[PDB]
């Protein structure tokens, strides 16, 4: 998995 997926999800910010 649920973090390292959503760790991403937030990534996103980068796009």
């Amino acid at each position: 998995s649920l973090l390292v997926p959503s760790i991403i999800f937030i990534l996103a910010y980068s796009l």
